[PDB]
This record gives C-alpha cells, structure tokens and sequence, in this order.
C-alpha cells in the first residue's frame, strides 16, 4: 500500500481509486482538487468536507447531498460517487466527487472578455438550470460567478446546494430584501447582479460592508419608493435608509454604454428592488434577449416539490452526523 493521500500538509484519503490529486483551492470547512479515476478512467473533482464541528455545517453537507442526489439537470452539477469512514466514530470528513469542469465564471471573467453571444448562451443555461430548481420548489440562495462551472465547449453548470432551502451569502450578489428583511425572486436578483458583470468583467453592486451594499444598489437604482421599503423589514436598515439624501436613478444604458438594448431590458426587470415586481424564471428565459436559445420543449422541470422528511434545523448535530452516515450508505461496498 502508498497509505493515505494528502494535499498541502492535509489528508485527503481517496486512494486507491482516486489517485494523481492536484489541488484547485478551499473554503472555510473544505477543499477542493482535481483526481484520476482509476475506474471510469477520467479525471474528477473531489471536494473534502470537514463538517462536524458545527450543527449548521452538518445541516448543509447533509442538504446538498439530499438535494443534488434527487436532482437530475444537465445544468445542474451531480455527485457520482461519496467517500467516506468505514464507522462513525472515524468518520471526521466527507468527500464528494463530481464530474470535472474547465473553470468556473469567477475565473473566466476574470481572463476573458465575453462577447454577446456568450453571454446569452451562459445566462440562458443558469437560467435553465435555475428553471428547474425553482420547479422543485428549492432556493439555491448563494449563486455567484465562483458558483457557476464551464467545460470547454461553453457548457454550465451550478455548483454548491449548501445553503439551498426549501421555500448568510457573498454579499455582492445578495438581495436587498435579504440586507432588510427569503423567496425564489433572491435567486433572480443574484443572475441579474451575474448577467451585469458579464457585461462589463466587473461586479455591479462590490460593496465592502452591509451599509455600503445597499448604498452601492441605491447609486444606480435611485432612492426607494414608498412601497420599495413598505415591507417587514429591520428598523435599523429602513431608518438608515431614510436618513439618506436623494439619490438620481443611473440608466442601465449608461452604466454598460454599448450592451445589447435587449440584455438592458432583461437586466432591468432581475434588478427591480422589489421583489414582487421582479420578472420570474420563465418569463426571464421567454425574454427577447434570449429568443435565440428558448426551447420550452427541452427545458425539463422536477416532478415534485422537494421536501426533508424531517426538522434539520432543530436535530443536534449528533443526529445530524447518524443522517450523513446513514445517506452516504449507498457508495459503501455492499
Ligand atoms: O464547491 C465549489 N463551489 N464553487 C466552486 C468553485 C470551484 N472552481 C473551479 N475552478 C476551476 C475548475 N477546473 C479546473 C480544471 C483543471 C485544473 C484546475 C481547475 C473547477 N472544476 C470543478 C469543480 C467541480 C465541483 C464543484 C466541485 N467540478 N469541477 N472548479 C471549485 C469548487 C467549487
């Protein structure tokens, strides 16, 4: 035996199918790399999951897996296989594999330019992916350019169902009822804030705090209306927000001098403050904009709303632990 795998001083125990691991990078409890299959002959990605400090960790890892299980899209990443302890008592990670993709639209964006027709063709397809997780009845709540994966031949696919509920994040593409109060129109709000920095390579709304967040939307949207703020939200946001001097509406044709007139309309409609006047996912994929890639013929929906059969937020991460054992059971030989 070569004994256990590791990356950057840290264990990574995949082998022996999973071997030749290149490291891709890591968030606050993972890490992610790239691997040689042994068996389907292809290489992987592999992302180690180190959740059981924390009960909401374990609500996440356990919820992502659930939900990507149950999905079927081709814009929507999958898991293949799951690696983990033989007992839970050594069962201290958990690793995903998924199937391998070029890059990421953080990376792509911040290399490439994009004309038009790649921009329509990407915005379509989160769309399409977005299409069917909004039919499940699911918020992904945390979709972003790092969020979004590309192949070589422009093909997408969301990633990362951790924070995804049933029906907090990077606070760029967060919406602004999120900041003052959430719903499906959250996810609406974050494609138009991705759709506007495919436009110009740079994010749209890149406050540094909460406060300059909303600052930032209302520098372009203008100062809220009457029934923009008149909604449940926090006294502390709204009273601030009132404190506020008159701030002038940017127009979108402005802001991205030489965009498609299409893309602008469709842009103005995501990035409506309100969300109940904000355009939902299949009138956003029936907009002129994207006229050239709409098929409601091969835009398939889920046959259920999703739904957890029990109370994850209120189970101590103890159960939660026994449920991640449990559900990973399935890639365990037997
Ligand atoms: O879990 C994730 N949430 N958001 C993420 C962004 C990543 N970014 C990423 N960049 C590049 C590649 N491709 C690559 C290929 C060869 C050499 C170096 C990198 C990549 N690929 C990838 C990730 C995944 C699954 C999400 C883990 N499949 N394919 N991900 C990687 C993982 C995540």
């Amino acid at each position: 035996g070569a004994g256990p795998e590791m990356v950057r001083g840290q264990v990574f125990d995949v082998g022996p199918r999973y071997t030749n691991l290149s490291y891709i990078g890591e968030g606050a409890y993972g890490m992610v790399c790239s691997a040689y299959d042994n068996v389907n002959k292809v290489r992987v990605a592999i992302k180690k999951i180190s959740p059981f400090e924390h009960q909401t960790y374990c609500q996440r890892t356990l919820r992502e897996i659930k939900i990507l299980l149950r999905f079927r899209h081709e814009n929507i990443i999958g898991i293949n296989d799951i690696i983990r302890a033989p007992t839970i008592e050594q069962m201290k990670d958990v690793y995903i594999v998924q199937d391998l993709m070029e890059t990421d639209l953080y990376k792509l964006l911040k290399t490439q330019h994009l004309s038009n027709d790649h921009i329509c063709y990407f915005l379509y397809q989160i769309l399409r992916g977005l299409k069917y997780i909004h039919s499940a009845n699911v918020l992904h709540r945390d979709l972003k350019p790092s969020n979004l994966l590309l192949n070589t031949t422009c093909d997408l696919k969301i990633c990362d169902f951790g924070l995804a509920r049933v029906a907090v994040a990077t606070r760029w593409y967060r919406a602004p009822e999120i900041m003052l109060n959430y719903t499906k129109s959250i996810d609406i709000w974050s494609v138009g804030c991705i759709l506007a920095e495919m436009l110009s390579n740079r994010p749209i709304f890149p406050g540094k705090h909460y406060l300059d967040q909303l600052n930032h939307i209302l520098g372009i949207l203008g100062s809220p209306s009457q029934e923009d703020l008149n909604c449940i939200i926090n006294l502390k946001a709204r009273n601030y927000l009132l404190s506020l001097p008159h701030k002038n509406k940017v127009p979108w044709n402005r802001l991205f001098p030489n965009a498609d007139s299409k893309a602008l309309d469709l842009l103005d409609k995501m990035l409506t403050f309100n969300p109940h006047k904000r355009i939902e996912v299949e009138q956003a994929l029936a907009h002129p904009y994207l006229e050239q890639y709409y098929d409601p013929s091969d835009e398939p929906i889920a046959e259920a709303p999703f739904k957890f059969d029990m109370e994850l937020d209120d189970l101590p991460k103890e159960k939660l632990k026994e449920l991640i054992f449990e559900e990973t059971a399935r890639f365990q030989p037997g």
